[PDB]
């Protein structure tokens, strides 16, 4: 009855020699071998001073060795804290000071700098490079495989993951053993994962999608994964002939649609394509079906809540919707101000409750207090509606709402009209300070190669818009850009645009 996530995963192993992970080089690691690696590393953590409840902070390139570190930390009763690989030394300083880890694991090339940051909280530093070598690996080589998995309760912490930083400075989400186990167990059944599944794993592992959804679902299912260091469209296309599942973000799908190799024939061995972590546009969903004949299954989750909703595996997968609430999860829509539930179909604040919902923000009990309703529902910060069939539709983030001359403007519906114009790849709509209207609706528009940006084209876009947008929804300015700013996970970073273009109306 140990709730420890590692114990749930591995204490009963009825097929130990089954493949768990194939590495980028083609080496194959069984379940038993993965478990024994985790034992070695758990013993290393204890030898480097880990006590139960301590954080282990990890900034490394992706490798099976890094995945093992996650499993070992959890196994040893520690609290695993992965960190964006792209964070600079100064950026990293905040997270280490916030979390106060006992152990920091970093790239060998960053050791001297990170050791200084580590000294402030008295942390021991080990290294792990892109090839899986380093001081962590040296210590693990002579360590014992046997390890008594630490007894943990359902509500004890297994991880702290920092949010992506999209709306503001990243917050540390305290995730329990039951949060992670309950969610992945539900998804194994909901997505019909079996031991025959082979997951193409091309997502980073400092984020909930690549770390938990991809890994835990595969491991509970007793399937395997092909563990690639990054997204590479030609490698992914090659592997589909011998894999069954891809978990991706919308940009994976938009990129793959640009390959002339993406055909029915090339994808025909595949069981399931999943999209998550950012809005999969309805037109992309339809473009994928027209080109490949597969219907992408989209799901919606957050760092704080793991997965909340999912289009059904065996039901309608609806373009532009993120599906009903998962088994065990409750989802409702409420008036942002008052907090009362709205009728089905009305746009409001999405709130969720369930064993998937985290225990709070690390060392932010006030912020935590403000984001839970008295009845325990978590305020997502995402606006949307739930239709009559129970499917959640996400209209946009609350922070992205633009208030202009007295009117609420929802940037997704403007972006959709703009994106419909031939010549437009995609658009991002924000408000920036405006002396007349308070905030001015501003459209940032990425063009196809064949089109040149001009004031004339901007007017033609506005003319196109236009009959389909209420006067008050019309952008006060159109700005052509080479590319939208995105984070390492592919999510548009509207705060980047708000800062760069803050003075356009001055
Ligand atoms: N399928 C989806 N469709 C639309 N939006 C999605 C989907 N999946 C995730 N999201 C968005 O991503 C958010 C979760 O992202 P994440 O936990 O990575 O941190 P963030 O919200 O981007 O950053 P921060 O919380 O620091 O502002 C959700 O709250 C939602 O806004
Ligand atoms: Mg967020």
């Amino acid at each position: 009855m140990n709730a420890n996530l590692f114990a749930r995963l591995f204490d009963k192993l009825d097929d130990p020699h089954k493949l768990a992970i194939e590495t980028a080089a083609g080496d194959k690691i069984s379940y038993a071998e993965l478990v024994a690696r985790a034992g070695r590393v758990a013993n290393v953590l204890v030898a480097r001073g880990l006590q139960v409840g301590d954080r282990v902070a990890a900034q490394t390139e992706k490798s099976v060795e890094a995945l093992v570190l996650y499993l070992a930390t959890v196994r040893a009763g520690g609290v695993y804290l992965p960190l964006n690989t792209a964070y600079t030394l100064h950026e990293l300083d905040y997270f280490i000071t916030d979390a106060e880890p006992k152990i920091v694991v970093c790239d060998p090339s960053k050791r001297d700098g990170i050791a200084a940051i580590a000294a402030k909280v008295g942390a021991t530093v080990e290294t792990l490079g892109p090839d899986g070598r380093g001081s962590l690996t040296d210590a693990a080589a002579g360590a014992s495989e046997a390890f008594a998995t630490i007894d943990r309760g359902a509500d004890d912490l297994a991880a702290i993951l920092y949010t992506s930083g999209t709306t503001g400075r990243s917050k540390g989400a305290m995730l329990s053993h039951d949060n992670l186990a309950s969610n992945s167990l539900t998804l194994v059944d909901y997505w019909r994962f079996t031991p025959d599944d082979v997951l193409i794993h091309a997502l980073p592992i400092y984020h909930t999608h690549g770390l938990f959804v991809a890994s835990n679902v595969t491991l509970f299912a007793r399937g395997s994964m092909i563990f690639l260091p990054k997204f590479d469209p030609d490698k992914i296309l090659d592997l589909m002939a011998r894999a069954t599942v891809l978990m991706g973000v919308p940009t994976f799908y938009t990129r793959l649609l640009q390959s002339p190799r993406l055909t029915k024939e090339t994808t025909g061995h595949m069981r399931l394509f999943i999209s998550g972590s950012a809005p999969l546009l309805a037109d992309t969903h339809r473009e994928w079906s027209a080109k490949t004949g597969h219907a992408v299954l989209e799901r919606y989750g957050m760092t704080e809540t793991n997965m909340n909703t999912s289009n059904p595996y065996d039901g309608d997968r609806v373009p532009g919707a993120v599906g009903p609430a998962l088994p065990g999860v409750s989802a409702r829509v409420t008036d942002p101000e008052t907090g009362k539930e709205l009728p089905r179909g009305d746009i409001g604040m999405i709130e969720v409750k369930g064993p998937n919902v985290f225990k709070g923000y690390w060392r932010m009990p006030e912020k935590t207090k403000s984001e839970f309703r008295d009845d325990g529902f978590f305020i997502t910060g995402d606006l949307g509606k739930i239709d009559e069939r129970g499917y959640v539709h996400i209209l946009g983030r609350g922070k992205d709402l633009v208030i202009t001359g007295g009117f609420n403007v929802y940037p997704k519906e403007i972006e959709s009209e703009i994106d419909a114009m031939p010549g437009v790849v995609e658009s991002a709509v924000i408000g920036v300070p405006h002396a007349d209207f308070g905030e001015g609706v501003t459209a940032f528009v990425v063009l196809k190669r064949e089109f040149a940006p001009s004031e004339i084209l901007a007017e033609e876009l506005k003319a196109f818009v236009k009959d389909r947008l209420a006067k008050f929804k019309m952008p006060k300015k159109v700005i052509f850009v080479d590319d939208l700013p995105r984070n390492t996970m592919g999510a548009v970073q509207k705060n980047v645009l708000r800062e760069t273009y803050k003075d356009i109306y001055k």
